[PDB]
């Protein structure tokens, strides 16, 4: 039946229309800047016992609504090699949680492309790991970003696969 899809939206992920949200989290469950700022603004109870290791994800239910805290590596602290593995792992744990949760859709940002980027442009790296994990799930995936140029590039990368 229903065709699982990938979409990109340039808007605040906290305003998503999907059955769940992925927070670009930190490992201590602390409020922060960027995605986590918006997620904390809307779902602060989701931060109750959300602390989890780098490269893992941990879901906290806000009623019927899952907030998947996914912890990408900070590339200021991780080497390129070790960070690539942790980033891959975070997105794989996202896919496992999404499947487990039985959700029909998910709102997701590009992990480790903002305050955890170590100053590097990691759009293509983060998206590649996103695809590698998500591709085997049948949930509709909606990627959120804030930059116009990044929206275009993410959109192209989706479109050219098919
Ligand atoms: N409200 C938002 N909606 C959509 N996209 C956003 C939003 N805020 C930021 N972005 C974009 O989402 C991407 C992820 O950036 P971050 O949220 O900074 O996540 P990350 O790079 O994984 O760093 C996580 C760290 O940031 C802290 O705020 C958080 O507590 C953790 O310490 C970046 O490309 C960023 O430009």
């Amino acid at each position: 039946h229903h065709a699982p899809s990938y979409r990109v939206k340039r808007m605040d992920i906290a305003k998503n229309d999907e059955e769940c949200v992925v927070n670009a989290a930190n490992p201590r469950g602390l409020p922060g800047d960027g995605v986590c700022k918006a997620v904390y603004k809307k779902w602060p109870e989701s931060f109750k016992n959300s602390a989890t290791p780098v490269g893992t994800a941990k879901t906290v239910m806000c009623g019927t609504y899952p907030v998947i805290h996914a912890v990408g590596p900070n590339f200021s602290n991780y080497s390129e090699s070790e960070g690539d593995r942790e980033l891959a792992a975070a997105y794989r744990e996202v896919a496992k949680e999404v499947t487990r949760l039985g959700v029909n859709s998910v709102a997701i940002p590009l992990l480790s492309t903002g305050v955890y980027s170590g100053g590097k442009d990691r759009l293509t790296q983060s998206l590649n790991h996103l695809f590698t994990a998500m591709d085997s799930t049948d949930a509709d995936v909606v990627i959120y970003c804030r930059d116009k140029e990044w929206e275009k590039k993410i959109s192209e990368a989706i479109q050219m696969r098919t």
